[PDB]
């Protein structure tokens, strides 16, 4: 079979639409998500036209094999989509209405800069390669673009599913390619991070600061070192749920900065002891008293500065 | 092939039934479960009618390819079900009796609010898209809906497997869709959580309270900090077996609240030491004596309040 | 094709046999094992009968497509078995001898009560659905049931592979079903558990008891708390290699009970210190001296009681 | 199609050869490895013979479907090999030359007794089932057995790839089977184990022995207990990279024995303290002084004995 | 179908080109990467030639089945590539222009010597086996070799994608093979390693050196031992993200060397205490004062030497 012939030198417009049924498995480490949707295609093939009076029927159904169907592919998919044809319906003028149900593992990159308070735009790129007979251009039939109400992405809030109506037409290996951008806008459900990582991490830090109300070096060393190890465990736990980024993430910055607070606490604890031993407990008292205000104030201001830079 | 023709303007009724053989792999993190069942379908196709006298055979067997079979799909499956046709039997009036055995990874959401004392309703949604010739409606043949006695879901108790007999008939992309709801009611086997997480977690908390019967700051710091770290390990262990929820789970709440008890224990331990050093051991004694009653009482009441709010 | 016709109203007997080639991947958490075996089937089809004198040949070979083959399925498999036909041989009387090589992930439940000193009976269930023409019954050809000498299941000892010769004949969805039970009896190789979990766990417990020969509260607190944390690590490591059971496992019981010993050791250590501080070291001495005998004796008796209840 | 007819009563010899292209994924826990190789088969079928003068051609190419091909299977594979036919070439005498490229996950057991200083013999078993017409026997064409120079198995050294030329001819399910043994001899690259596990483990042990130059019980308890926990982490890390064996591995033995050294160090530390408190520091001094020599000497001799027993 | 006939004794040139669409999943442990690309092939088949005047058309399209297509395989792939034909176009002279879109898991080894400051050259090897009719040689059509601008490999920077234009022509199993080398040059994004592993690891080391400004043995033992354990956790974390190499990696060397610094710190701490107890605090003071300069200086020089040897 060959593509439909042009009335003039115009390209063939394949109207598209994606309707999400199930949306799942957003892997932050892999920057992938799995989708299960309907793909609808519509184009005019004058060769398929018929008189409804003479033929009796208003529409004719065909098996994929019988007629010409445009080779539509997804750009950012991992492996080729699993698709099963639901229906192919031809109207008297020759307008074909194709429908298939597919599933694919889509590879769309993520911006972890504001993690876990981040919002993402997932992409689904539809593409078509022009044949030698005629050039093929994609379009968006907005009435056939949507999502089911039940569509839930675990740990995420689905904001919108829209399509950038004007395709990206470009040359590739000396043939026209018409690319379409379907955008799924989502925002992370940060709630869990608060009682599981953020608040536990702040509690262990504040426990390290109880060393500023203690003259016992042995007890201080235990307080600051033990809590530093729990902070290492939280740093490791966090960096496992995330990929290696060439930029600093919000949680990454807080986690990093907190190491400096532990390092300075060890220095203060060491200075206090050295001074007490050197028979200068009055000077050690001044430093310890100052640290009680300095540490919370510098922590609070540094955090205001960070939140400002990141948001 | 085309769908059966109507006697009048009636829709075509496809009678359904699911009989679970094997039920397994309930992933709490993924909110998926795997199923291995029988799918039975039955509809009348007058075109397949035959005389048993002339044909020799009461029933005729056909290969799926030979006749028209309704395109029945599952809504909430991950990938398309793996199915193998067991039998297709046609009676002289044209009544088709389809049987297939399938396996699928079903995606049904879970409510972790009362975890690990939670009960779930897993869903299996059957659907059918109406063709242009005639509208297709699903039905439940209750005699062909059930589960095997051997059906075991590891770490869960299977309560019931029933079907909501009235289908959800709705419009989708300008065609009628007939959806059916099969519900598998299950309840978690919480027993293992008690000797593995709950009791170990309470033992480490009570060990931290032995600091209220000790004047040794160095020993108290070790007691409260060491047990706090074991609590962090239990928090990490628990949050690995669960997905990130936008709500507080029962175990999540207890785990969180216990951090506050560790934080207040560190404050008491610090106050006691400061006072002893400041040569006020009488005042430190009053606080320590009070804490011995306060901590268990406040822990017990807070837990009564939590159990009340959650159950 | 249709099933063989009966001489009288007798059912069709399909003689079966499974011969294990490779047995592997026993997942304790999933309660699954992978198998790679031969499946032999034998039944009489008089339509296939031939005279060896006239035909010249003693046996005739056929492709599966050419003749009727009973639809034999496995009940407790995860997905449908991967099978490849080795041979189909027909004798002059019409006796068909089918052979196929298959692989499947079998889902047979396990009893962890005596873990890691447990023995299991893995099951492979063969089933057949009766057709409308005639009822099909399964049988065991014991000469075609066995296992290869090389068959090794890592971390397990394979005791026997036998079949319960009388099939379970029952009604299902208004048709007769003939189920057969193939039993693979295995017993766990507990040896590794001794130097890796049991002995390390006992050593850390005995180290905690060196606190009964020490008057240093700070040292005792360190001894009992540090070793309690190592016991938590062993509890976590053990519960990862096992699924969540609604019953107590042998190792689970020992692990749980050892927590009580740590809890009572903390109480003794606390009492000794309180008494020493209260200027009653004589009474603290009596308690410490008693604990030296009490702890090992109660540990040894409690273990005799547990081993008795479990074995 | 039927097998080639015999000139006399001789069996049909299928000459074989395996040429490894890619060798990868050696799973120690699973005792599997993945292979990607060429399988070459050669047998004489007189029915395919032709005159090169009359036919013009020197060799004839055939599609697998066109001619009889022996059903060659792998014994110790997990699932059936993925194979794609490269070429089928017939010479004038009827000698068929088959070539296919395959990939399979091979299940060959491993001997961890000398781990990580172990050497293995991986096996690839080729087999063929005799048909009723005539018996089929395998052979090794040594010119068609080899491996690519690039063949690399990560963390292993590939020593040799040879075949045991005489097949194992035996009865199975009342038919003759001809098995062939292809052996891949490999040896572990132990280098990484030295700076990552062995030396770190020895350093922590030697740190525990600094307690023999200290009179501080509180410091000794910390030294011996802390280092014992790091040893537990190394034991856990090691037993994760390995399966549960019914025998003692070399690293397993060293790891186990080191626990005894920690246990005796705790006893010495306890004895020294008891004696110092009992006002017998002279006797405690003798024991501590002796331990300084005893511990390294007994450690060094015990290791000589172990290396001797294992190698 | 047979291969194209030669004009003379020349070999058949198959012009190739790979255009990367999606590049993903670089597994450091497995030394694999997944690719999703276009594979373009071009060769002349005079049998397919036509007159554009007489035929009307300028190019003719064919289904793969209709014409002869060279059997092109990938050498270093894990399993056979998943490919789907985009287009086959024949020009009047008989020049065939094949295009397919494929996906494969490529196995190309990595050099971890400079990790995480390493650069890699990933390889994609195209190969072709000569048939008996005529020898087949590969070529690189540079206009059909490239990569998409969007091509992103998580945690890596893609430098170049080029092809070594001269094929490696060699004999294999008595037939000519033409191999082509496609090279993807990438360099690791080391940024994340600095705040997550390197700086945390240096902070814990510097904390251990605060023991040179402390006379408290109990406190020093805690400081050096606690920080040594955190270093063990970082060593474990690092060796999990990497395979077992028969050489020393850059991070491996630093991590190893840091153990020696901990070991010497324990010796100093032990010597200081022994001397203080032996009533020689003046000599212990000299050693402690020297260590304050020695440790940072030796650490800094040793690191200069390592960076020099590795870069
Ligand atoms: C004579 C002292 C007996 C102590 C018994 C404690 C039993 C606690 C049972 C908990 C069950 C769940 C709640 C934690 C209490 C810690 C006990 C501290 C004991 C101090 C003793 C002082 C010496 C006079
Ligand atoms: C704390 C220390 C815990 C030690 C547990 C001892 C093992 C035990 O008592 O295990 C019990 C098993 C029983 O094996 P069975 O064949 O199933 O006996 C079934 C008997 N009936 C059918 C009569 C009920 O004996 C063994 O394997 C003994 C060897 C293991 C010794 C390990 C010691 C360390
Ligand atoms: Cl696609
Ligand atoms: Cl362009
Ligand atoms: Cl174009
Ligand atoms: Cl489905
Ligand atoms: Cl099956
Ligand atoms: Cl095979
Ligand atoms: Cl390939
Ligand atoms: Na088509
Ligand atoms: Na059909
Ligand atoms: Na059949
Ligand atoms: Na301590
Ligand atoms: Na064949
Ligand atoms: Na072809």
């Amino acid at each position: 079979v060959s593509p439909p012939p042009p009335i003039a030198d115009e390209p063939l417009t394949v109207n598209t639409g994606i309707y999400l049924i199930e949306c799942y498995s957003l892997d932050d480490k892999a920057e992938t998500f799995k989708v299960n949707a309907f793909l609808s295609l519509s184009w005019k093939d004058r060769r398929l036209a018929f008189d409804p009076v003479r033929s009796g029927v208003r529409v004719k159904t065909y098996e994929p094999e019988a007629i010409w169907i445009p080779e539509i592919r997804f750009v950012n998919v991992e492996n080729a989509r699993a698709a099963d044809v639901v229906d192919i319906s031809v109207s008297p003028d020759g307008t074909v209405q194709y429908l298939e149900r597919f599933s694919a593992r889509v590879l769309s990159p993520l911006d972890f800069r504001r993690y876990p308070f981040d919002s993402q735009t997932l992409h689904i790129y539809l593409i078509v390669r022009s044949v030698d007979t005629r050039n093929i251009v994609l379009a968006v039939d907005l009435e056939k673009v949507g999502k089911n109400d039940d569509v839930f992405l675990t740990g995420w809030d689905i904001e919108s599913f829209t399509a950038v109506v004007k395709p990206a037409n470009f040359a590739l290996e000396d043939r026209l390619e018409s690319k379409l951008d379907y955008q799924l806008r989502i925002s992370r459900q940060y709630f869990s991070y608060i009682p599981n990582i953020i608040l536990p991490m702040l509690f262990i830090l504040f426990i390290s600061w109880t060393a500023f109300w203690s003259t016992s070096y042995e007890a201080n060393v235990t307080l600051v070192v033990s809590t530093l190890i729990a902070h290492i465990a939280f740093n490791i736990l966090v960096e496992t749920n995330l990929p290696k980024t060439p930029y600093m993430t919000y949680t990454g910055a807080i986690i990093f900065m907190i190491y400096l607070f532990y390092f300075v606490a060890v220095i203060e604890v060491t200075v206090q002891h050295y001074l007490k031993v050197e028979s200068q407990p009055a000077r050690a008292a001044s430093i310890t008293r100052a640290s009680r205000i300095a540490f919370p104030v510098v922590f609070l201001l540094a955090n205001i500065i960070l939140a400002f830079l990141f948001f």
